[PDB]
């Protein structure tokens, strides 16, 4: 397995956000590697590319990109595959929940993936528990949560509350690799999911996005 037990970091600004660019996630990945990361979550293959130029770390790679009529937006049909194909991440990663896609079913688009990509490994973004299960079946190399609390059937829910319950569920599910992704927002937090016996952790805003961690700080002043 090409993730190894620990943090990954997630280094993924989209258009907009204040640090959008590849040469910044490629510095924010080098960061993240210095202070011990074992991974890191990239979007995009011309960010992916920046990133491997600037660190050795396996990036597991994702593009978000809308498509009309569905709700599914992170590596939605083999358009964004074949862009990660050429990428050359480690590990490709594609919303796992069963809501419909633009072009190819969930199933159709891991088949994709083992017959073009063979030696690549693939992660699964999810939000429920069932969801879990079903890309266990499927045979996923990781199951992540990222996608819980962020879909219009899990709206309220974070990973942390009810002392990580989600998480609990997620783990007796399935005997795949968890991956606890999501408002982990503080090292403790990191502590009690791995605890809990994930594989990693994925860290985003609380590391590489100084506008939330600032946010967080002016809040206590309200």
């Amino acid at each position: 397995a090409m993730l190894p037990h620990g943090l990954i970091v997630s280094c993924q600004a989209l258009p907009d956000e204040p640090l959008h660019s590849s040469f910044i996630m490629s510095k924010m990945a080098l960061a993240a590697y210095e202070g011990g990361a074992v991974g890191i979550r990239a979007n995009t293959k011309e960010d992916i590319l920046a990133i491997k130029e600037t660190v050795d770390l396996p990036v597991i790679g994702i593009v978000k990109r809308d498509y009309d009529h569905s709700d599914v937006f992170i590596t939605a049909t083999s358009k964004e595959v074949d862009e990660l194909i050429e990428s050359q991440c480690e590990v490709i990663a594609l919303d796992a929940t069963l809501q419909q896609r633009p072009k190819e079913t969930l199933d159709e688009l891991v088949s994709y993936i083992r017959t073009h990509a063979p030696n690549v490994e693939i992660m699964a973004d999810i939000a429920t528990v069932e969801e879990a299960k079903n890309a266990a079946r499927l045979g996923f190399d990781y199951i992540g949560t990222t996608l819980h609390g962020y879909t219009s059937y899990t709206q309220g829910q974070l990973l942390y509350q009810n002392d990580f319950q989600f998480l609990k569920d997620v783990l007796q599910s399935v005997d795949a690799k968890v991956i606890a992704e999501g408002n982990v927002i503080t090292p403790d937090m990191y502590k009690r999911v791995m605890d809990l016996g994930v594989h990693c952790s994925v860290v985003g805003g609380a590391i590489t996005r100084p506008k939330e961690i600032t946010k967080r700080f002016v809040q206590v002043m309200e």
